[PDB]
């Protein structure tokens, strides 16, 4: 059919096959650079919105603000664009001029702060001016992210597996995917899967707090994942596995879908296939189908460390 | 279902409706950024590949050879990748160090020539120093082109609007996508639609060639379109009309998408939206459903006149 605007043409995304890796194709990617605004987040852009208007704390005339690292400032981007709301976005100058060119691109308006923490309470300092005009919508706790999730890209995968989906590998950096996908196979669908977690092995805050360890974040190039805490859109209940996976490998991964299986992969897609690598090649992994999300697309990588 | 290499996963693009475009939203855009190497030329990629593979041409063993301005060579870049071919593109120093930066992410053997038709005389001398070895695609001239969009892009539209629409605009590089569309909508499913071709002003050589003027092709800045001569797979007999777009207007138009419908377009997205608003705003089409291609992704552009 015809979308009345982008927003409602997120997901549907497709599930390809890989060669190189895992055991006689075991290992499947799910292509989430295919989207309106080529990442993951477009949907959860789309859903915040949405659920934010079906509440009425976002209006005519009241106008988006927030913090983001980069793929959710786009997505949100493209949606406040589509449906008409002014939009800000705090950001400090740590980020690519990519984005901050792609940004205004998009009509937003943008600041400076000089790192994620400090233009956090920027943002915050800008609703609290005027709450009745600033809405923010606080991906890292807002439940319209796992939930959208839980309504396509969970049952995309069920559909397109006819069932047979046994493993499903996310990196996590909101913890949306992971937990809204587990959340409707394991749930509405009932079969008992093992959901694995993705961490970089720099900021392995989600291995050491589920082993009672000390939590010591780092820094790390897995860019989108790796956020050096718990974010509460992580739902750990549903957590089988964690996997953890060092930056150069990550980097060293993605050069091989797109060199070897012609995909173009961003950087915490080759962690996420890394880690998927590893388990297909456990015998107690040999015969089961593994699901492994691809959150974002090359080109967003251009001026990094991927080239 | 799951795809057995990326070539297989083209297609099925979303159609949007514009709210800033056209009169009561009778313009909507195929979004073909949203393919496996992000542009309309994967659909050909795929295609080329797949029917030299069909009649023995391309086998085991031997080098794909060709030379692109860039989409084409993305598009055969990542379907070599998939499907176990080396490949070798012929590239001067006239492009974008984004491109050469993307295509040896991709694994491509590059080269030099310093515009197009010196990079495509040295393919063709790479080619005469090995015939057995090396297979040149020839995007302009090979029927495996159009036809690609008369299977897929042609009846992905006709079933998306439910066989209403009645106006495809879309500008002309090789010529391959109105063509084969035209053919799918007109001669397969029957329907008397306008094919509109849409060329830069700057290098109206289809428009000049129709009227039998002088042919006098020059310098624009709507990459992808305007070769400057009329391609064999452009059908020239299912055009129905020409409409002229100039530079400056493609830009702003692409740059309206983004921050008006929040859509991410490339600058020939912009030029083919900008002829399609001009005859939706005339009485003889405003009642009528216009369908727009929008061939590529606004990131391939940071670097442009774009932003």
């Amino acid at each position: 059919a015809i979308y009345a605007d982008n927003s409602y043409s997120i997901g549907n995304t497709p599930l390809v096959r890989l060669k190189h890796f895992g055991h006689n194709g075991n290992v499947v990617v799910k292509i989430e650079g295919r989207n309106p605004s080529y990442s993951v987040k477009c949907r959860i852009g789309a859903n915040m919105v949405w659920q934010a208007e079906k509440d009425g704390t976002l209006t005519k005339g009241k106008e988006i603000v927030d913090a983001t690292s980069g793929n959710t400032g786009i997505a949100l981007a493209y949606v406040a664009a589509a449906r008409g709301y002014k939009i800000t976005l705090t950001m400090p100058e740590t980020a690519s001029l990519e984005r901050k060119r792609l940004l205004c691109g998009l009509g937003v308006n943008l600041v400076l702060t000089e790192g994620m923490k400090g233009a956090i309470a920027k943002a915050e300092e800008i609703v609290a001016s005027d709450p009745s005009r600033y809405v923010m919508l606080k991906q890292f706790e807002n439940p319209a992210n796992p939930q959208i999730h839980r309504e396509t890209t969970g049952p995309e995968i069920w559909k397109d597996t006819d069932g047979k989906v046994d493993v499903v590998v996310a990196g996590v950096g909101t913890g949306g995917s992971i937990t809204g996908i587990s959340r409707a196979i394991k749930l509405d669908f009932g079969k008992q899967i093992t959901s694995v977690a993705v961490e970089p092995v720099e900021s392995p805050v989600i291995s050491q707090t589920l082993a009672g360890e000390e939590v010591k974040p780092g820094p790390h190039k897995i860019q989108g994942i790796g956020a050096g805490f718990i974010p509460k859109n992580l739902d750990l209940s549903i957590i089988d596995r964690v996997e953890t996976v060092d930056s150069d490998t990550a980097l060293a991964t993605a050069r091989r879908l797109m060199a070897e299986e012609g995909i173009l992969a961003g950087i915490s897609s080759g962690a996420a296939v890394a880690a998927a690598d590893r388990l297909a090649k456990l015998p107690e992994f040999a015969d089961k189908l593994i699901v492994v999300i691809l959150p974002s697309a090359s080109e967003r990588y251009l001026s990094t460390a991927l080239f």
